[PDB]
């Protein structure tokens, strides 16, 4: 049941934007994907995803930006 959250690598910043996603729900993922691109005031930065499991449902999708304190995804571990 791990709860993945954007965290806040610069100040503050209050905004979450999602410019491409790099998994879909119903597929299979390994502990090693850095196509995922998130964007919070006004620049693109890349991170690489540590984590591994089951994928259950999306609740975001592309183009939608919501204030930081959410998780973006539910996954099972």
């Amino acid at each position: 049941m791990y709860e993945f959250k954007l965290p806040d690598i610069g100040e503050g910043v209050t905004e979450g934007e999602i410019v491409r996603w790099d998994v879909k729900e119903g597929d299979m993922v390994e502990k090693d994907q850095d196509l995922v691109e998130v964007m919070t005031d006004k620049v693109t930065v890349k991170i690489p995803s540590p984590v591994r499991g089951k994928i259950v449902k999306i609740l975001y999708r592309e183009g939608q930006v919501v204030p930081v304190g959410s998780t973006l995804l539910q996954i099972d571990t």
